[PDB]
């Protein structure tokens, strides 16, 4: 049988459910969403890292001419120089009247730390969500895996199960992102092929070894002004250094409900929002005839004492009389409260104790047994301590925190003055016909 | 100097604009997009092929029982049965009063062919256009090829050139798409992990040579019926056949403005739609001071001849007297018509003819000869052939078809009735006025 129902994104919330076939004893179904995996796809785009300027020996053209030329090597820069003044420990290199000239060229390449400190500009979209279910139904645990889409049933004992979509999309990541060391950092990194001095990015590529590179960071040459041969070189600083100062914080500390961000699929997990309504095929082999169901009669409930608490701390008991020993399952369709466990025994007139918990202090509502239903009520307390993180909140409010008492002080301000001004006007003609009569 | 300019997206089609700069002659500057080349970014999904069920010899258990396992296999069966009557060539294999059994299995694999028959399904987004420009200034050549964003000026030189975005955002690819023994087809194709049987990639695969698969295509065990030992095995038609009998008309004859699409970058070229602007960067030293330029006086126009034809086949001519021999370009600030060639000689009293085309057979304009302009006029007539592939509408229409004859027509058509009615009703308050009077 094939039962729907929406369940919130969370981790360790179980959900439990009922499904309603005539004389089949209703089964109890627990869904648990383990894990959530928000995987997105992305494209690499380039990479960049600390880099190094090359400084070759210089060419020197004694007492003559040359000419400069261009090279292919990425940010290159060339320049010749005349009237030279070489000297060296060996002396001067060569002579002649001050008439030789020197041609100085310069180029840069990713230092060999890179290897390893590279950072990887990432472009990223169409987030797909993937969520682990674990579904126990007659005390038997299947599990599946399913993409978040409401198209593709897992495979689990050869059991169809969907889910989704979701009622709202959700994720951390922008259309622009950056990993450095196992860090991702939310940024707009500059375009392939825009080189910007003294920003992110300054050095692109296409892989780490690519012998084919392009960059721009505003190399200028000096001339030659001192004694030996020297070739004086002015840069801006390195781009990657500058945003690895003032990168700012990580994600990690930014993502909203806590997504645990991993580096290798580049991937969010364990991050709850929004709904999922799914749909859960069960086998009829699974179900088991009312005809051999235990027999429940005369039951009855009673509040020993609840507690208004966000963990689950509310107590419960029932007293119920039966003819035939076995199990049956216990549920409450108020969605407001959930119980703690999903069957029990049942004995000829035995009376058993609940744990469970509520959303609202007005503990009223209606609880089966077996497949009996029941209604009963009570009030419950704030607790003392108003601080825990384990699990809150199972059912959302729903408005309905306003009391019992509230209600019947609501009920008794509102006043009927509409009769009254009925009245007024009802008599008023009447008067005024009586009046008429002279 | 720095200039603007818009271009439509197109091959073949130059493109003609001047620069003012004051003391210097105007410079001739010629744009041409040598072609256009879509990139957008892509995941590669699964791959699927024509298939082969598996058909291992079946266990035999002998006089006893046995039992069904599960395999890893992708798309595995499995099943047992009783009584079953063995026989072969060599006879009856084993002997027990009908009390043997048999277990018989079967799964699927990607067969050999498939190593060149394989179909990948891509999943494709945010589609990046790539323009080729080449630009003569100055009689003189340079190149450029940059992302059609507006941020990322490309190197040509040293030379920075920015242009787009696009006006209008095209792109043939849908979200969903296949490629197969090089034809790309739009299709949306099921995602990983979803089988059905007898539809598109019915057999999905991380890569080709994959260990682990996933697979479901309906395969049923039949009983053993027969004689000798035999495993009969019914299962649905391959899906990836069927896919390829009614698979539709390829990309390539659906592809809006002729889009040329190949395949190992997945990428389109040569598609021609839209609008750009760019800013083109020029050197001063190209820039020639109007000292040198040769100085024109008393320049005349003269349309001996025009057609309004689709293709350059429009002629002018024009009469000049000057002082200085040299060269000086020309140019039709008139959107409406384009010249053919920029720049010719100049002597003291010379005349020269020129080509030229218009997109409207009102040949109205004004053309400048080096420096100096003037205006010129004349009527086209429509060609005797009327069906040509060669660039057209070098200026797309403006309303101006219009004659200046029709013009006339439609002076003379529209009446001055307000006038009337103006002077109507001034002569008839007059008239009330003096018949008041009495
Ligand atoms: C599940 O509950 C039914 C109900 O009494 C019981 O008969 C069965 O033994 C239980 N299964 C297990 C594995 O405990
Ligand atoms: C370009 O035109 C100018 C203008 O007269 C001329 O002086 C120059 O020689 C031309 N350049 C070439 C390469 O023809």
């Amino acid at each position: 049988f094939e039962h729907a129902t929406t369940v919130p994104n969370v981790p360790g919330i179980p959900y439990k459910a009922l499904v309603e076939r005539a004389g089949y004893a209703p089964l109890n179904l627990e869904i648990t969403v383990v894990s959530s995996e928000l995987t997105p796809s992305t494209n690499k785009e380039y990479v960049t890292c600390k880099f190094h300027t090359v400084v070759p020996s210089p060419q020197v053209k004694c007492c003559g001419s040359l000419e400069c030329k261009a090279s292919s090597k990425a940010d290159y820069t060339c320049r010749v120089f005349g009237g030279v003044y070489p000297f060296m420990w060996g002396g001067a290199q060569c002579f002649c009247d001050s008439e030789n000239t020197q041609l100085s060229e310069a180029y840069v390449e990713f230092a060999p730390d890179c290897t390893i400190d590279h950072a990887v500009a990432l472009k990223v979209h169409t987030a797909a969500l993937k969520v682990g279910l674990r579904i126990v139904y007659g005390n038997t645990t299947a599990r599946l895996d399913t993409f978040v889409n409401g198209v593709t049933p897992g495979s689990s004992r050869d059991l169809k199960v969907i889910a989704g979509p979701i009622s709202a999309a959700f994720s951390p990541f922008d259309h622009k992102v950056v990993i450095r060391k196992g860090l991702v950092y939310n940024y707009d990194f500059p375009e392939y092929g825009a080189m910007n001095p003294g920003a992110f990015g300054d050095i692109q590529a296409s892989s780490l070894d690519a012998t084919d590179i392009v960059a721009r960071t505003d190399i200028r040459l000096l001339k030659p002004s001192v004694k030996n041969i020297h070739v004086p070189y002015t840069q801006a600083v390195s781009g990657y250094e500058m945003w690895k100062n003032n990168s700012g914080r990580p994600l990690q500390e930014t993502a909203p409900f806590g997504c645990k961000i991993e580096v290798e699929p580049l991937r969010a997990t364990n991050c709850a929002y929004g709904h999922i309504p799914i749909s859960i095929d069960i086998p009829d082999a699974a179900f088991v005839r009312s005809s051999e169901s235990p027999t429940i009669l005369e039951v009855s409930c009673t509040v020993a004492d609840c507690i208004y608490s966000a963990d689950f701390g509310g107590s419960l008991t029932l007293q119920y009389k039966a003819n035939r020993e076995g199990h049956c399952p216990v549920h409450s369709h108020s969605t407001t409260a959930v119980l703690k466990e999903a069957t029990t025994h049942v004995t000829a007139t035995g009376s058993i104790t609940l744990h469970f918990s509520t959303s609202s202090p007005q503990a009223n509502f209606i609880v089966s047994l077996c497949g009996k239903k029941t209604t009963c009520n009570a009030e419950c307390k704030p607790p003392a301590d108003h601080i825990i993180g384990e699990p809150h909140k199972v059912d959302q409010e729903f408005q309905a925190a306003v009391s019992k008492t509230s209600w019947n002080w609501l009920l008794a301000l509102f006043g009927g003055a509409s009769s009254l001004i009925v009245v007024g006007l009802i008599v008023l003609v009447c008067s005024s016909m009586l009046i008429n009569t002279r």
